[PDB]
């Protein structure tokens, strides 16, 4: 459920 498109700059867990 966690996707990082760019790396550690964008964290999305939903
Ligand atoms: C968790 O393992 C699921 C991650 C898939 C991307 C989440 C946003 C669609």
């Amino acid at each position: 459920p966690c996707k990082n498109w760019f790396x550690k700059t964008f964290t999305s867990c939903k």
